[PDB]
């Protein structure tokens, strides 16, 4: 009964080499308007690359990445080629490999575990908001912003007091290492990582400086309510069945947890702050809850239970990962023949999910273009399909750091909305392009007008 999957239209030569290439995310949209929610991207010439599967419907991600999770694995070019730059951490690990990791970690990350790093997120928050009270002229690039500080809130809970001392070498290291591993992982031709080419050397030196960092940190670390750092928990992971992590797994799971940590949260954070500088009756409605909840500018910290009394920065934040999600895509590859929306996946087929189109699928999002926080309100997504919304992905391989980046953010942004307007400037339409991860290809620009002087005694 099973379709075969409608190919994309193309260049006649090249499919959809060039389409991509310029404008991946407009190419996806295109693609479900005018092929449906299963189809499949071409290369060319012939024999380039196999044909990619794509599926946009929520019950296709759904089926995908949880109910038949087994049959769509991790095992995607650019994850062995993320495993050879981080190691086989708690992302790209599979079987019993992937088990004794979660096992381990999985504990780390408890709903109290991450409450308790509340006060690094409201500390860090509060040194950029006094940061930004001292720029002369008013004004930020938040891609660039959040960039620095969503790297500066992972870093604080990973490493503690040693956060300053190792930021400058993992925020020059790690985006360079992402790179390089990720470019590799999408190209069809490559290089071995052991021909001493210029790309190669370079890269080969920033994973040597980036590993001995990390390494030194842990080996200090192996010494061992707690506001203990992740690092720490990390050392002191175990349990009756499983041993501890050794040195090198330690390595791979810092490492994975920088990199899935930094650049996600970033993008969420700056494209929030940008959506309500751009959109004033919603920036009011989160001003005067922050200001009810904190008691308003130059007021007290946020809090791990104040996450229940910020319901709608919580719904701001929801929308402005459906309308810029940090993982534009989700890559698997199935073992066995599949049927999705009653079209057929072949064994052996890389595919992708992608949170992009689903979250901008006209059949679940009216209006999808539209900024609306109400969206996520509960009767709202009641009326939707579950996998409408799956930024985070969803199933057994789901983000393990979910709530993590929500206290991250939606403390994070209370104490600037505490604190400052947000005002657009420039060009408020930011292009975007995208990899694995979303690209902004223009500046957030904002004036950031202060709202207090800051803390005082009282
Ligand atoms: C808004 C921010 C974030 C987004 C959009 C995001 C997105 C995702 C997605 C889509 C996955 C699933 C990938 C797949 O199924 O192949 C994932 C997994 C993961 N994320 Fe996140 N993430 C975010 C924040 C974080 C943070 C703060 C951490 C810090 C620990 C983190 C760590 C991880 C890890 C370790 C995994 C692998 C989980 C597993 O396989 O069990 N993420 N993330
Ligand atoms: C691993 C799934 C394949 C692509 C989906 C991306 C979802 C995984 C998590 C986060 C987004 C990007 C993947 C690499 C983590 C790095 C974080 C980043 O810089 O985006």
């Amino acid at each position: 009964g099973a379709a075969q999957a409608p190919i994309v239209a193309g260049h006649p030569l090249l499919g959809s080499m060039n389409d991509l290439l310029n404008d991946p995310l407009a190419t996806y949209l295109r693609a479900r308007r005018d092929h449906g929610d299963v189809v499949r991207f071409r290369a060319g010439p012939p024999g380039l690359r196999a044909d990619i599967y794509a599926v946009f419907s929520a019950e296709g991600a759904q089926q995908v990445l949880a109910t038949e999770s087994g049959n769509f694995r991790k095992d995607n070019v650019f994850y062995g080629e993320l495993r050879d730059s981080v190691g086989n951490g708690l992302l790209t690990s599979q079987d019993a490999t992937y088990l004794r990791q979660r096992r381990l970690v999985q504990p780390l990350f408890t709903r109290r575990r991450v409450d308790g790093y509340a006060g690094q997120v409201a500390d860090e928050a509060a040194g950029l908001a006094e940061a930004w009270r001292g720029i002369p002229g008013g004004g930020v690039e938040l891609v660039g912003e959040m960039h620095r500080f969503a790297l500066r809130v992972v870093g604080r809970i990973l490493f503690g007091t040693d956060m300053e001392t190792t930021f400058e070498v993992i925020e020059r290291t790690l985006p360079l290492l992402q790179e390089y591993a990720l470019k590799r992982g999408l190209a069809p031709v490559r290089t071995p990582r052991t021909w001493p080419t210029p790309a190669n050397r370079r890269a080969a030196r920033t994973q040597a400086e980036l590993f001995a960092l990390c390494d030194g940190i842990i080996d200090s670390r192996r010494n061992r309510e707690s506001g203990e750092d992740l690092v720490t928990l990390l050392v002191r992971a175990g349990n009756a069945e499983d041993g501890s992590l050794d040195a090198a797994e330690l390595r791979e799971q810092v490492l994975i947890f920088l990199l899935a940590g930094h650049e996600t949260t970033a993008t969420a954070l700056a494209f929030a702050l940008h959506l309500l500088a751009r959109h004033p009756e919603q920036q009011r409605r989160v001003r005067d809850e922050a200001d009810r909840v904190l008691g308003g500018p130059g007021g007290r910290a946020p809090t791990a239970a104040d996450m229940e009394a910020l319901p709608y920065l919580t719904m701001v934040l929801k929308e402005a990962m459906r309308l810029y999600p940090s993982a534009p895509v989700i890559g698997r590859r199935a073992v066995a023949d599949a049927e999705v929306d009653g079209v057929r996946i072949p064994a052996g087929a890389d595919l992708f999910v992608s949170p992009w189109v689903t979250h901008r699928h006209p059949d679940y999002w009216p209006d999808p273009e539209r900024f609306d926080p109400e969206r996520f309100t509960p009767e709202a997504e009641a009326g939707r399909p579950r996998y409408a919304w799956f930024p985070f992905g969803g199933g057994p391989r789901a983000c393990i750091g979910q709530h993590l980046s929500m206290l991250e953010s939606v403390l994070g942004l209370a104490v600037l909305i505490r604190e400052f307007e947000f005002e657009a400037v420039g060009e408020e339409e930011v292009p975007l392009g995208a990899g694995i991860t979303l690209l902004a290809k223009g500046p957030a620009r904002c004036r950031v007008i202060p709202r207090s002087s800051g803390p005082r005694s009282s």
